């Protein structure tokens, strides 16, 4: 569709927000707040509708792990509970493959999860299918030529360079070449055929490198590193290029919103948001 949507995030405490930036013309709308507080969640986009995935709510007074699924309308500026998963995942990812949403990994307290399930729209269920090979919190995810890929993340002791590949027709779990960079909590998306890996925490230094997976080669190659190091940023697509919003540096919770253009391998600020946050889920879709 036509608008960025960043939903929830952290900033002294999980945030409530839904804001939607429309890169025609620079502008920032603010929609109506998540029903519960959240960062560490992901977002997704299914038949137009916005999709809020997991998380956490941090609060003074609490730290509860999301198990939610809630449907954000842009026509009613409305959100809908939709049934919850069968586990919180806080630090989660998510894809989307033939209208099923993928909920991966994440966390639940000490809990690291290597478990995945799938929810379908038209039936307002969720069902659980194979488990990764690995147990993965903040853990990016994409989806290419209909196969999910889960990237990264930390397995309850060390954060990871690994990635696997699950085959949906197989329910099975495959490894797939590492990355050369350790990341967690980084930004994971697909620009044309390559899947890419922005940022995230190599367990010393929040990061600013950025390196893409090639499914026909099967080797992953540095692009030019963003402007900013950042770790639990929100990313997504649009209109062929890669926006990353958001995150912490290691000293401030970032407003920057940056853009990657594969044609010139460069990368431009392209906006802020309205205040700095961590943790954010983000998707696009049509204006409300
Ligand atoms: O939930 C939490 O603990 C906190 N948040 C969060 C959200 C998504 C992923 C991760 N994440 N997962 C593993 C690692 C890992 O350090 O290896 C991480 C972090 C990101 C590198 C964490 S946050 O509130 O947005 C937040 C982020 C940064 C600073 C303060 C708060």
């Amino acid at each position: 569709g036509r608008l960025i949507y960043t939903a929830g995030g952290y900033f002294r405490q999980s945030l409530s927000y839904l804001e939607a930036y429309n890169p025609s013309n620079g502008s920032w709308l603010r929609l109506a707040d998540l029903q519960v507080p959240r960062s560490g969640l992901a977002g997704c986009v299914v038949g137009g509708l916005l999709y809020a995935v997991g998380g956490r709510n941090n609060s003074p007074d609490g730290n509860t792990d999301s198990s939610a699924l809630d449907c954000y309308n842009p026509m009613t500026n409305q959100w809908s509970p939709c049934a919850s998963m069968s586990v919180p995942r806080n630090r989660i990812g998510v894809g989307v493959i033939d209208g099923h949403i993928y909920a991966v990994g994440g966390s639940h307290g000490c809990i690291h999860h290597s478990s995945v399930e799938r929810y379908e729209p038209e039936r307002d269920e969720w069902h659980l299918v194979a488990p990764m090979l690995t147990r993965r919190i903040g853990v990016g995810v994409a989806v290419l030529n209909r196969l999910l890929y889960a990237v990264g993340g930390f397995d309850g002791t060390n954060r990871l360079n690994s990635a696997e590949c699950y085959y949906p027709e197989r329910n099975e779990w495959r490894m797939i070449t590492p990355m050369n960079t350790i990341r967690s909590g980084a930004g994971v998306c697909v620009l044309h055929n390559c899947i890419y890996a922005a940022g995230g925490y190599d367990g010393q230094d929040q990061l600013n490198s950025v390196e893409r997976y090639d499914v026909e080669t099967e080797t992953w190659t540095f692009v030019a590193p963003m402007r900013h190091h950042r770790s639990a940023l929100g990313i997504t697509v649009h209109q062929g290029k890669i926006y990353v919003l958001g995150g912490y540096d290691g000293h401030t919770f970032l407003d920057s919103v940056e853009c990657y253009d594969p044609d010139s391998d460069t990368w431009s600020e392209v906006t802020r948001m309205t205040s700095g946050r961590s943790g954010v889920g983000v998707a696009v879709t049509m204006e409300p």
